[PDB]
């Protein structure tokens, strides 16, 4: 009788003092919302042009009154944005909100601070900005969300997040579900607390160690079910919550195989029955429903709470099988002239800090040359009252070398931008920035990021 | 119209104007904020702790209203500063959000002491500032200044009066007994929601937020017990947008003695006085013609704000002198261009010189100790608002309005001027200290919407 998850059972959120259990909503079960693929304004093989518009509106979530929500090219979350490697991407960023926002491309190898779209890329109500870039990184699932400093939390809670899919030649060649909306779906995992008139009140539910409500919400849907019409289904899991951790497993321990992480395909497929994700992490998995019959419903659960029902229909057999090797991880060579960087995440509540300091806009906390790989030792110092801190770094994809001198977890051998650090643990990352800019590095529990557990590094060309 | 401003441009002609309505709530004594007791005070030094905190205040019957304040649940204890005295303040933030501590109208360095956009104080942390004011006696105030949102934080209730004492003002025949005959009159409005709670974002409007319930020193339907013949009222417009058009029953006269940055050169009689956001005006009222039990109401437009209950009082036979203060105007540096500042737009198109505020961008420079002319224009006409233009880290003089005389109460030092639609005012502006100072419209929703720039001052 042990935990089924890789992380440290005592550190789990369910052990927190102000832990909010998930509760099942009485709302009607309804089809999972699959956000439309965002149609480009114009597209050639060399160039793509998109308009992305932050906007306030209303969404039917619970029965009765509609919930006031924000979203991208929609009233909640966003239309899914497809980018291609090597394709000159051109984006118009339009803000029609009553408040100034930011357009952060979490996981995008792009310049900073302006394209990156973090704390220093404000966009006022009414005005537009124009960005352009060519991603040179592997196929993966990234995402877009707001990133004012503060409050990233409030804006994400309002509903500013959208899945971003990055396509490439290698990933296209592999035998994988790719029919978006049919056998390949977003699974954006969030929670909310609904107040009177089914409205949200971030500030009423504020907690300095993380905001979480009882009602799970997947792709802006309550009590979702999904209609399976293929044997294999591809799930792109994104933890878009402000603090909650998802411990994912089917009711009957139905196996699934993870094929992707944050920043790339995994080098090899990894079989799971139980998958934990901290804030901002992604995991792409293939589920096989071949043992089931028409009419059966297999339910996906987080801990002991049902999240997502899969209604099984008729499907043609799928004989295909995954290769031993999905992707070639080309590790950089550490620059020997560089020392080891030590980053200590510390404190809790309003005490949060990185290397003894709260985030300041005008202060540069670190530098690193472009093109030069470096070992980062990252430490979560919190003691017994412990929390798994998802450490994130803008403008790169790192490799995970060790966890307390031991091997990294079996699903951490590919490229990642976010790694959960257990209380007391030091992890070692191999980090390289390709481009010049100012990039944030922070805990992706968003309430702590708004509270000062954020710092910034400047990359430069020698 | 009895007021100096342009009647067509008044707020009550605005598109989504919100008229004040009188609350059904019972009459009660005007809250007079206590004077903040120093930690330690000598003749050369003073040491304060200012704590921004969150709590609950009984404002209407039923549930309490969740508010913010400095060293209290709502607004703040009145802070006293002396010219030439080394002041030592400790800023403590116990709010669940980050904030700022701006000393509106204080000649202090920027950008840290100024406490503008660049001076964040996180939850749980403390900062330490020290300074010495070399400016005349007047009424300043303290309030939150994150960029953004100043408007949200001021709404929550973060404002407090600040009194600057000096030797000249002490020597004058003025009511000076705080809370007895020398009172704050902090003029605000609010909209009360279910369970008497405020909700800024529900009430939001890009052209300014106004609610229908007047609130004076965090009091609803206040009355004040007059126990002297003369009473000094320190008017402060702490509203987000609303203009106050002040007058008494019977058209009882009052005398303005001071404005934002100084006593007026001479006293100015009024029956009707108008104030835009962030303006302060100090007036003496005389109730010598009234008797035991008489009530005199102070109105904005047709709406009662404050009831003065006259009691028996000793006759006060003192008259004010012809001259209150000497205004020593700096001379323009002749080698220096006229600075043209244009406030444009309304709603989401608010801008200054065609640009929205960028926290990394310096829009202007000026040498310390050299007075320059500032021509400030308000472009919007037809749908027009009186824009109260404000400059950090200085006290300017008003030279002209559209090439004509300034208003009768603009011959003193000021930090905030109401500019009518289409109007160019000329200011004479000098900066004593080096720093980075914001200048902006003080209709706060425009401030937050980007009608703001920043100037940098340097030693030549
Ligand atoms: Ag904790
Ligand atoms: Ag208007
Ligand atoms: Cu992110
Ligand atoms: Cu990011
Ligand atoms: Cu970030
Ligand atoms: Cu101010
Ligand atoms: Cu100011
Ligand atoms: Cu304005
Ligand atoms: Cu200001």
């Amino acid at each position: 009788n042990y935990t089924d998850y890789f992380f440290d059972e005592p550190a789990f959120d369910l052990h927190d003092g102000g832990y909010v259990p998930l509760e099942v909503s009485d709302a009607p079960e309804k089809p999972l919302n699959v956000p439309p693929l965002l149609k480009p304004d114009k597209e050639t093989a060399t160039d793509v042009y998109y308009t992305v518009t932050a906007e306030a509106g209303e969404t039917q979530l619970l029965p009765g009154a509609k919930t006031k929500t924000w979203g991208y090219n929609t009233s909640l979350l966003g239309q899914t944005i497809v980018y291609r490697r090597g394709q000159h991407t051109h984006v118009t960023l339009k803000n029609t909100l009553p408040e100034l926002t930011t357009f952060h491309w979490h996981g995008a190898n792009v310049s900073g601070p302006y394209v990156d779209g973090g704390c220093h890329a404000p966009v006022y109500p009414g005005e537009s900005k124009h960005i352009d870039f060519t991603l040179e990184q592997p196929a993966t699932t990234l995402w877009l969300h707001a990133h004012p400093c503060p409050s990233t939390a409030e804006q994400v809670w309002h509903g500013l997040a959208a899945m971003v899919i990055v396509k490439d030649d290698h990933e296209a060649s592999l035998p994988l579900p790719r029919n978006y909306g049919v056998d390949d779906i977003p699974v954006i995992l969030q929670d909310r607390r609904f107040h009177e008139n089914n409205q949200w009140d971030y500030r009423a539910d504020y907690d300095p160690d993380g905001v979480a409500g009882p009602t799970a919400m997947i792709n802006g849907t309550i009590n979702p079910y999904f209609d399976v019409t293929t044997q294999k289904v591809r799930l792109r899991f994104l933890n878009g919550a402000n603090r909650r951790e998802w411990r994912l497993h089917f009711a009957d321990d139905l196996p699934f195989t993870q094929i992707g992480g944050d920043g790339s395909l995994l080098p090899e497929p990894v079989k799971f029955t139980h998958l934990m994700l901290t804030c901002a992490e992604r995991a792409e998995v293939i589920v096989d429903f071949g043992q089931y019959h028409e009419g059966d419903e297999v339910t996906l659960y987080t801990d002991d709470v049902p999240l997502l029902k899969f209604r099984i229909h008729a499907f043609k057999p799928d004989q295909t099988t995954l290769p031993d090797k999905l992707f070639d991880v080309k590790a950089p060579v550490v620059d020997p002239a560089l020392p080891v960087r030590h980053v200590v995440m510390q404190g809790m509540d309003e005490g949060v800090a990185i290397d003894g300091k709260k985030f300041a806009m005008q202060r540069i906390d670190a530098t690193q040359p472009i093109g030069k790989a470096q070992y980062w030792d990252v430490t979560n110092s919190n003691d017994a009252p412990g929390m798994v801190h998802p450490f994130h770094v803008h403008g790169t994809q790192f490799l995970v070398l060790s966890r307390n001198g031991h091997a990294p977890y079996p699903n951490e051998h590919g490229f990642k931008d976010t790694i959960g650090v257990n209380p007391g643990e030091t992890v070692r990352l191999l980090v390289r920035f390709d481009l010049p800019g100012v990039y944030m590095y922070h805990c992706h529990i968003i309430e702590h990021e708004d509270g000062g557990m954020m710092a910034q590094i400047e990359t430069f060309d020698p």
